[PDB]
């Protein structure tokens, strides 16, 4: 499925997608990207829309 990340960071912001077999995998892919950019924050995932929203 196509999963989405809405990233509301202090120095990095945007909206991106990835294909992933499941939500657990999408979470890991997005966390890898966030970690590489030094971004972490509060977050929510809505399974109905396959969307993670992160707010630093």
């Amino acid at each position: 499925g196509q999963y989405k990340l809405i990233l509301n960071g202090k120095t990095l912001k945007g909206e991106t997608t990835t294909e992933a077999v499941d939500a657990a995998t999408a979470e890991k892919v997005f966390k890898q990207y966030m970690n590489d950019n030094g971004v972490d924050g509060e977050w929510t995932y809505d399974d109905a829309t396959k969307t993670f929203t992160v707010t630093e």
